[PDB]
């Protein structure tokens, strides 16, 4: 089961995280250019909304609903992630002007972060971008739900990853 | 009494001194190979612009909305002289590259991200900032190979608020 890419087998290096499991920690980087870890959101259920690209010239509003109503659950922060610098992440239609919202960006560790959660593509077009995955984290950073979307144009089962948090 | 030349500070950023990895080219010596990514995500290495004189202009980031019209300027002079490509180098995402101030309206003007191979191109250049805000980003440096790739201008800009002497580097390819 190869994610793909309009159909296309893809290379993905790691191991995806499995529901139960405690998540691996990271150093990404916020929009002000800080170091942002499991720590900077201590106490809080954590959406890791994993994206390829979120400066993509068409707008995933639909990405923008789900990041609106999961920030808006009780207690929750929704982190996308990808490799967009922070000065890109400024200008995220499906990010900005929304509170527990917080990109956060794999550049200055490299590809750290995907490897640890299994979504470093290593082939194509998107070798060295994440692949398209969420995962949703309780306060303690257990994995409460953890899907890797199998051809990476679909969206996510973000009715299931909301209805985690519930 | 004589006085020797200091050897380069640590380059600043708005005056605090930032640690950078690798070293930085010299005048005469072979250009470092890379594999960078152009615009439609493919990989650029240095037998894309075989034969070419090369300007490397490296940047920390492009996607500014803002930006000094000698820089701009550069870019063009360039990129207008016989035989030459200009190659825009940072950590910025080919997607970004409809917002890059310094490289708007200059089609012949290649863009060329350190995403897909992380921090080899800075280091290889003497150029990974380790430090502060810009730890992960290129510093700012312009570097002018020849067409057999040899460096005949490199400069490793000891601010990187401040514009290089683009002046130097354009004449250089006369």
């Amino acid at each position: 089961s190869k994610v793909t890419l309009g159909g296309n087998p893809i290379d993905l290096a790691g191991t995806f995280p499995a529901v139960g499991a405690q998540a691996a920690d990271f150093k990404l980087v916020g929009k002000d250019l800080a170091d942002l870890s499991l720590a900077s959101f201590a106490g809080k259920r954590k959406v890791l909304n994993i994206v390829p690209s979120l400066d993509t010239p068409t707008c995933a509003t639909s990405t923008r609903k789900f990041n609106e109503a999961a920030s808006s659950l009780d207690n929750t922060v929704v982190i996308v992630v990808s490799a967009d610098l922070p000065f890109a992440a400024t200008r995220f239609c499906t990010t900005e002007g929304l509170a527990n919202v917080v990109t956060a960006s794999t550049f200055r560790t490299g590809r750290a972060f995907a490897n640890a959660y299994g979504v470093d593509v290593t082939s194509g077009p998107l070798n060295g971008l994440t692949a398209r995955a969420v995962v949703v984290l309780d306060a303690q950073d257990k994995v409460i739900h953890a899907e890797l979307v199998g051809e990476i144009k679909d969206e996510p089962n973000y009715d299931a990853a909301l209805a985690a948090l519930k």
